[PDB]
């Protein structure tokens, strides 16, 4: 699939707001993912012991990881589709080391959309959400294809 420049503009415009508070957005997103789909927490041996949302909010470690996730995703989005180099090491670690099924990438995509909708209503109308969903679908499709080449296609 291919996004138009207009679609990328909508995506990068709301992402510029996200970048005003990367740690806060990273936290909200990972917590939303863990509350909505608790099974995903089992993949993080580093966080698997967090029992409540209160514990999650208090975790400095979870917060640092959220920053790592959003910084990596932001670097990919800013490439506007030319992200093959950035995708390679990410696909390799998630397919071979962490073993993250595509289904879980759909779950985090949903969490990202939920949080942007909640925090940025004025910059995340229907068209902007459609563009963000298209950018994340492209990301998932490309990661899925890499998974297959790497022998996982999980
Ligand atoms: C927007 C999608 C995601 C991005 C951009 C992303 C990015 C990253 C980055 C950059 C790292 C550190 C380097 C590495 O190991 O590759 C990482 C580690 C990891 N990721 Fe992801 N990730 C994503 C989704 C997921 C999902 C949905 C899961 C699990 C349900 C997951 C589980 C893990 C685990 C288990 C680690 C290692 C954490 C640790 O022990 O330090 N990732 N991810």
């Amino acid at each position: 699939m291919v996004l138009s420049e207009g679609e990328w503009q909508l995506v990068l415009h709301v992402w510029a707001k996200v970048e005003a508070d990367v740690a806060g957005h990273g936290q909200d997103i990972l917590i939303r993912l863990f509350k909505s789909h608790p099974e995903t927490l089992e993949k993080f041996d580093r966080f698997k012991h967090l029992k409540t949302e209160a514990e999650m909010k208090a975790s400095e470690d979870l917060k640092k990881h959220g920053v790592t996730v959003l910084t990596a995703l932001g670097a990919i989005l800013k490439k506007k589709g030319h992200h093959e180099a950035e995708l390679k090491p990410l696909a390799q670690s998630h397919a071979t080391k962490h073993k993250i099924p595509i289904k879980y990438l759909e779950f985090i995509s949903e969490a990202i959309i939920h949080v942007l909708h909640s925090r940025h209503p004025g910059n995340f109308g229907a068209d902007a959400q459609g563009a963000m969903n298209k950018a994340l679908e492209l990301f998932r499709k490309d990661i899925a294809a890499k998974y297959k080449e790497l022998g996982y296609q999980g």
